[PDB]
């Protein structure tokens, strides 16, 4: 049941989901209200980041007070990211190292 | 120039790139093989998460040594989200106040 000043849910791309206030677009900035979008889409107003975009309705759900369910999701998936950029930092030497290596015995 | 056993940066929606080996498909495991996916996918296998996943080459970008591009943006977004739960918890609270508080002065 959305609403102008409803804080919401948005689905950012399908590994990314963001809160948000929905805006009024009589209410948000001229430079707001002048950008392109899409037929149907309303502004929201980004926490952490505080900006505008226009969205869809389909992208955009309720936050609920005690569902944790998209916050605990969203910060267990960013936790695992630093892990991820260790694991690919060390693969890729060891990878270039076993490339470097055959190199070196190719060339006399 | 795209090739097995590459890291590379998968896009996986606007606001999430994750680093990945790619996979030769003859390698992967048997239940890997068989999930259905779009003709000209190939399979990469994530970091972090350890999974394998069938992904569209347009989706796929080399892992350079250095260009910490990717690494910074993601990481840099990650962070602003811990401050976007906590400004929306507080902006919930406020707005639910005030709706407590006038729906407390129309009942007698």
């Amino acid at each position: 049941k959305l609403h102008y000043k409803q804080i919401v849910w948005v689905k950012l791309g399908n590994y990314r989901w963001w809160p948000a206030e929905i805006c009024n677009p009589r209410s948000v900035p001229l430079n707001i209200q002048g950008l392109k979008h899409d037929l149907g889409d309303f502004p929201v107003f980004f926490f952490g980041s505080h900006d505008y975009y226009w969205v869809h309705q389909g992208r955009v759900f309720p936050y609920v007070e005690g569902d944790k369910s998209f916050a605990e999701g969203q910060t267990s998936i960013n936790k695992t990211f630093k892990k991820a950029l260790e694991e690919a930092a060390k693969r890729f030497q060891e990878l270039k190292a076993q490339r470097e290596s055959k190199e070196a015995l190719e060339i006399e």
